[PDB]
């Protein structure tokens, strides 16, 4: 497996999801960066896992606080918003950036 980003911009990209119960909280997405330091995401040219964590995340707040309501229309607006940031990154190290 070949690394295709360095560590430091999957740290930055992590954080960068951050925006200040909530669900996912600070504490999910402090896991994510811990995740991102060790080089968990650096080898898919697509960021597969880390959007797979991040869907694994909403999947469980939608689970604990219910389908309907704004605890679950947040972590679904999270999401879109997060795999916004997520393709921007892609598409910046496409474009040259």
């Amino acid at each position: 497996r070949q690394l295709l980003y360095p560590r430091e911009e999957m740290v930055s990209l992590v954080r960068s999801l951050d925006r200040p119960k909530v669900c996912p909280n600070r504490c999910d997405l402090a896991t994510a960066a811990d995740r991102a330091a060790k080089g968990a995401y650096g080898y898919d040219v697509q960021l597969t896992t880390l959007k797979e964590d991040i869907r694994l995340m909403v999947n469980n707040c939608i689970l604990f606080n219910g389908a309907e309501g704004a605890y679950a229309d947040a972590a679904r607006t999270f999401e879109k918003f997060a795999m916004g940031k997520i393709d921007a990154y892609i598409s910046q190290k496409v474009g040259g950036r």
